DNA sequence: GGTAGACGCGGACATCAAGCCCGCCGTGAAGGTGATGACTG
């Protein structure tokens, strides 16, 4: 089981990635805490805020700006007649955002 | 207020050297989202 450095990169990584966020000022818990949660709390984290998004084919947030509804997230069909073609009979390359 | 019926050929067209430097190019506004935090009726 030689996959755990990915954890290790993703915790320690954005941990060490806070080391120019210096406030000498107010920072007496704020360190400890970003230390403390930084890598046990990060699953609580990444659980926690793992349920805000979703995958997507059909997004509507990119036609206005603070639309909140509902984004389409499968590819459409074939189309049945011949000299046309778009979204549905791309390849299977596809890259869901 | 008259038709009439025609407009040429040949030949040739310059070479040389050169084309700048210096400084500079503006600022302001154009982010959504939950998540408590304060308010709360």
């Amino acid at each position: 089981q030689e996959l755990r450095q990915f954890i290790e990169s993703f915790i320690q990584e954005r941990l060490q990635g806070k080391l120019d966020k210096l406030q000498p000022d107010e920072d007496d818990k704020r360190q400890t805490l970003l230390a403390t949660h930084r890598r046990e709390a990060w699953l609580a984290d990444a659980a926690r805020r793992v349920g805000q998004l979703q995958l997507v084919t059909h997004t509507l947030k990119p036609i206005h700006p603070d639309a909140r509804g509902s984004n389409l997230h499968s590819l459409p069909q074939a189309p049945g007649q011949p000299g046309l073609a778009g979204s549905h009979e791309l390849g299977d390359r596809l890259v869901s955002d």
